[PDB]
RNA sequence: UUAUUUAUU
């Protein structure tokens, strides 16, 4: 998967293990964290989601702008 | 509208 180790193993950061061992598909540590390859319109149009329901069902994974101050 | 993204041995 392009996405291999491109998000923190959440369970890793919460509890310094993890059942996947080296064969877990997420990042145990931030220097395995690799780029992706996003759409050149990344986050240059409003999520309707985000700008609608107050929130949005793909996170921070939205390809869209949610809000514009960090 | 670019209308999208892996919780996985
Ligand atoms: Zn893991
Ligand atoms: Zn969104």
């Amino acid at each position: 998967s392009t996405r291999y180790k491109t998000e923190l193993c959440r369970p890793f950061e919460e509890s310094g293990t993890c059942k996947y061992g080296e064969k877990c598909q997420f990042a145990h540590g931030f220097h395995e964290l690799r780029s992706l390859t996003r759409h050149p319109k990344y986050k240059t149009e409003l999520c309707r989601t985000f700008h609608t329901i107050g929130f949005c069902p793909y996170g921070p994974r939205c390809h869209f702008i949610h809000n514009a101050d960090e």
